[PDB]
């Protein structure tokens, strides 16, 4: 593979139909699914020359770790869906290349065995029903070595997914939520309808400020709220005690029109004025793309779709070889653009184009 | 159906060829109609998190009432050309769904009827060449129930609608205005010329500001001015007495490369800064259009070529359904963006995209 | 016909390849020429409503003569390429119709006869190498009856016009420059070469500020300056005692790159501030359009192509149906825009979209 | 040939697949090589009328030279790819069409031999990992009859043409660099690895501002920096005592998501305020955008791929009737853009379009 384009087609030829969709799609239109590529394409880099290059190097420090990449792998929940081996692989193959891998509260290999991978892992939380469940789930990451929090704030309930209605989509039935006893929702199937989201519907609570200082409360790890794009919440986060936001559309599976996160990292990362870190995700397909993020402001990416591409494709190999192409395509990127370390892409400037 | 599109399908697949194209089509190269569509899908909207949504309502109270949504049927002339139940079917449907029904002056079953449905009506006025009739229209919407005046000021005459033209459309025989004695004019077949143009010219006065004082003093129902798009004729309308206006460019059937009313309507409610209702209409396809529209300003928005796909597919059941639809992914939306009210996701902000 | 366009296809049907790329063609990439339309595409009108619209009138004063459009039939050389009848037929069609006609310099029926077909005519000038050829032949025009000078002051040489080019362009031993012996070269047919571009190399002299003054002494009748883009130059043109200008790129003909004049016509207006008439063309299909020139402060627009379609289909009675099209498309548009006159058509504002 | 389009065809045709690939292609998803097209047909002229174009030139004085055209051929290495002759027949039609050659560092023909051709040639640097035989090239260069140097500054490596590494591109054993024993590594042929990213990998160091100096104190040449885009880096290349850059992202084949010099020209031009001269390359590909980059300020450009297709199609020959046609677009574009000298064009104005 010499691009995650590859990856992709890779990963299309593998997978069942509907499941290829569940991974690919959006809410709505999929206009924000576009609109996320679309607001990385109109970025151009204004490169620097002439700079020592002498040790370039891509690592960051963030959240207490030293991290081989300015990248992490997202959330993803239901990894078994794309491989035998699901979460395993991936972490397995994160934890080899130096990268912060995010364990979910919809994993489908139990949070303990995936820590036990290694690799200093973090955490994503659902808000629950059951709010002690939620906080449960926040103090087993914490006992299990976790080292951040990262709570998602966009899905108070699953988006409309057109794919997954017209597909009757429901989990198959050696796929299940491995955190605790999920009940059997997602695995029912209904004709128009999203089991997943059904059962979402019925299993989550929309979470508030409030949850967020109950959460920060119960743990000394860093809380990191998941998809924030308006200023004023950003602004609100670093003032609730946030260690990080991640300035997200949630892959345009939420709200169809909501802005790329993207299109609002610059005026954040100014808003927020070095009070937390500042990530950003959606579409993010090349070590390029992460120098754009960079240096509109980022303190580093998600990457989501193409980690599961990688697994599908090929496995814990697959997510090791997508690994080493975008840690060769960020060095090259940062090379050329005259930057010897994160800090010098972060300086950099930009320029929209058509 | 899970999306409005689903229905434009079902529709083109039963109506007559030139039936289809007189509810599609617009003036001149469509222009306007494109750029209704092109229009919204540039709008992006910035989304809050973390707000209380435990009661999510999407209602509204306009001209009086109380709405289940920031919705209306818009006008749309002569529905038995779409389904045998025409504006009995569709005015049920809305009535049930808790929408304003617009009775247009060229219903093809009489006002009175139409009223008889229940569901607190609107009635929409064209200005005619005799106005004791137009003001005797007036008078008997308001006799019969109805709660506002929308008195359609952006048909002087009738566009040109080249479909209509080529078509050489004409209204079949058991198709009529049931309103009044409106001739035989729009039942004429004549090669190149559409009907409908021939008839309405010879019938509509153009109206004008004295028309509108004419109208505010023969009846105490609001009075909606539909049609507005120049920044001073809504400035206007508030001090001619307007309870509200549409800001619309009458679908793009009026004149050819007229703005659309989306990109009007934010200086528009600045203009007019809360002195009457504003709203708008044009190419609203979805809950996240009108989550657009509302984060634009608007009080409300009318829905025309969807409700007829509806009619024209299924009948009362379509346009049920289609209303069913629209109200949950307003509802969703709404949510998503962290808007437990209308009032706050007029609040919201937006930001143009490509 | 119910559109210009269907008068383009007709035209296409009828004439041989190389004198239908002669007439649609443009130099270089033909950026220019795509630019003309694009830049309409992207204006939109903010019509009025309300407003009396008893006496709707197209009328204008212009160069001491009411004409019934804001229009005037642009020059185009060599018209018995169209047409046997050539400059006759499209003459008395101007006339009837009330638009004044541009005479030209390569006409292909003397500016004479022409004249005598009487409608108050105008005739452009090429500047030649024998400068008293050119005012010899102003003034003819003036003896002749013509009301205005059209100067074109853009073609100090031909565009490359790769169609031409391609074509071994040439013209048929049938048609010739009526007004002077222009000698052979336009009609020798070299391989790759535009017999049409070579000759015209060797008879036009670059025109400079010097030969507008020699014109203007010349002559009582305005001068008009055709092919002016820069507000420096429009300015100039004003201090230089012209009555008009033509903001235009030559159809996109000349300099591939040159702005449209739609682009920059709406700082013309307003350097000039009523010192001249300010006219464009480029790209003008519909009354719409016009209505667009008009908005944003044109005079008066010039149409070519689609007269010579008009010519080709059908000779006199398709330019009549052209323009009875033209003159209907713009009466329609000002009304629905709210205005009653073209100056009230010149205060409408417009909005740039996508 | 009637335009540079015609010699891209013929080169598509005579070429192996993998050599056009590798001279047409870019880095990445090759987005800054289709930018650097978007960039110049986004540019348009605002022409001049009426100037005396009795005399119009098109020469440039540029670093102690007159210039035929503003415009040299650029560097590109290993010409013997695209003919037998390589270098020289490239190097003998710039010469005869008084156009600037620069010789290349990695020439498959040593930098003497091309030299001796005549036409006062430039030299390209490469800044390599034994400082001592870049310096020695340099001197040389100056020995030999060079007039400038060019030191390419946006090489520390190669960047990723996913081109070449799918076909797995290596030079064939007839082609060489043939100023230096370079090797055997571009010779190596390795499935899904680009032989000559990996050559130049081992064989370049990135270069600094101290390389600059270094090679200004050994020579009394005018370095000129080729690959500056930003600002800050242009004002420092003039502290540094270049005598002119090339505002340049190297046709899109370095970094991916550079920014094009088109769009950077502007802005560059005004801060080095004659302080050096500015150049500029990057899918200049007729005489109108020539015009446009000087319009924009440049004092020249570079053409690169062009020459390539000329030379592939018809060597020498080749080369000769492409300088002559940009000749003549160029003499063409200015007249018709009332510019009798190359410093009246960059007094041009520029629109932006869509
Ligand atoms: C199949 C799938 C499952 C996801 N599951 C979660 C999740 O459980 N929690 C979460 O916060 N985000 C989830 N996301 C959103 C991602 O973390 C990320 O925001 C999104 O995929 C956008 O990045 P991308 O364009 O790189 O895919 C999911 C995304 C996909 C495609
Ligand atoms: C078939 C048809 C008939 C219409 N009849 C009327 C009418 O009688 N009065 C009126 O004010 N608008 C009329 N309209 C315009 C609509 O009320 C509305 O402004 C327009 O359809 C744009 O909304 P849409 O994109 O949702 O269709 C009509 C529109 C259509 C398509
Ligand atoms: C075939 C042809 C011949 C033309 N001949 C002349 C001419 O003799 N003098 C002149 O000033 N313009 C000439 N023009 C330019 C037109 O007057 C006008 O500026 C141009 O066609 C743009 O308008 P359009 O898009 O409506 O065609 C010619 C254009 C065409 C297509
Ligand atoms: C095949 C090829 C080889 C090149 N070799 C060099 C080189 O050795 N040194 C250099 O500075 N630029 C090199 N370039 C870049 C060109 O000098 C120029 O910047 C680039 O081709 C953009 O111009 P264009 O769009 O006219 O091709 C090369 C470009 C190509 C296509
Ligand atoms: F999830
Ligand atoms: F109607
Ligand atoms: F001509
Ligand atoms: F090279």
């Amino acid at each position: 593979y010499v691009s995650l384009a590859d990856l992709e087609r890779a990963a299309r030829d593998v997978l069942p139909g509907e499941i290829f969709d569940f991974l690919a799609g959006g809410s709505g239109t999929e206009a924000s699914l576009v609109a996320n590529r679309t607001a990385l394409e109109r970025v151009f880099v204004i490169p620097r020359m002439l700079r020592d290059l002498t040790d370039v190097t891509t690592e960051i420090d963030i959240f207490g770790r030293r991290a081989a990449l300015p990248m992490a792998v997202a959330p993803v929940a239901y990894q078994r869906l794309f491989h035998p081996e699901g979460e395993l692989a991936v972490a397995r193959a994160a934890r080899d290349a130096g990268v912060p891998y995010t364990i979910c509260t919809l994993s489908s290999v139990s949070l303990e065995e995936i820590a036990a991978v290694g690799g200093r892992p973090w955490f994503q939380l659902y808000w629950l029903r059951d709010e002690k469940r939620s906080l449960d789930l926040v103090r087993r990451a914490e006992d299990a070595g976790c080292e951040a929090i990262v709570f998602t704030v966009d899905v108070p309930w699953m988006g409309r997914r057109l794919r997954d209605m017209r597909n009757g989509f429901a989990l198959p039935e050696w796929v299940t939520a491995a955190n605790f006893d999920a009940g059997t929702a997602a695995h029912r199937r209904t004709q128009g309808v999203s089991a997943v989201a059904d059962h979402t519907a019925r299993e989550f609570a929309p979470a508030t400020w409030e949850s967020v200082e109950a959460v920060r409360a119960h743990t000394d790890l860093p809380v990191v709220l998941k998809g924030i794009l308006a200023v004023e919440d950003a602004r609100r986060a670093v003032d609730a005690g946030a260690g990080g936001i991640v300035v997200s559309n949630h892959g345009g599976r939420q709200l169809d029109g909501a802005v790329p996160g993207i299109e609002m990292l610059g005026e954040i990362v100014a808003a927020v004025s070095g009070g937390c870190e500042v990530l950003v995700d959606g579409g993010i397909r090349s070590g390029g793309d992460v120098l754009k993020a960079t240096a509109l402001g980022a303190s580093a990416v998600l990457v989501g779709r193409p980690v599961m591409w990688a697994l599908a494709a090929a496995g814990q190999d697959g997510v090791r070889q997508l690994l080493e192409l975008l840690a060769e395509e960020v060095r090259d990127a940062m090379g050329l653009a005259g930057c010897e370390s994160v800090g010098a892409a972060r300086r950099l400037n930009t320029k929209l184009g058509v």
